[PDB]
């Protein structure tokens, strides 16, 4: 196609127009990882859970779709997957200022 | 603006016509819109939600008397139980 960027995610319907929305992340898959881009304000706890279960639930749908298990079967795997990611050692930060 | 308030492209995406996002997430009216791709790896969502829970718990550390540590507990903790409930 004519794109020369990245397939990006259009805004959803319900924020267009919006002045007080606020993007939280933007991801995107990369080279064999992820590139994150977070917003600065933290607000509360309760919304980074509420974004943990919204995309781990939706993960779950669609794994279960493309796949011979269950909803709560793909959960169960995809929050094992997440365990084990967890528990790897953080051992190995930049800024740009002006 | 007068717009919603959206973060750029990552400078290691921009011109990278292979990159794929996965979602974009807005905080509106005290919710949560998500925009996700419509492809589905699952190690892959394992990975986002581990950074996310990552950097929800460094941000919660600077807003607390929780070190970084201690807030990383209480958000897996709250994670796991909502989805087991």
């Amino acid at each position: 196609n004519a794109m020369t960027g990245p397939k990006q995610q259009p805004l959803p319907p319900d924020v267009e127009g919006r002045e007080d929305a606020i993007e939280v992340l933007r991801a995107f898959v990369l080279d064999g990882g992820l590139s994150i881009a977070f917003m600065r304000a933290f607000e509360d706890p309760e919304m980074w859970g509420l974004l943990l279960v919204d995309i781990a639930r939706h993960a779950a749908r669609s794994y279960a779709r493309e796949s011979e298990y269950t909803e709560d079967e793909a959960l169960e795997r995809i929050v094992e997957m997440f365990e084990a990611e967890l528990s790897r050692p953080t051992d190995t930060t930049t800024e740009r200022t002006q």
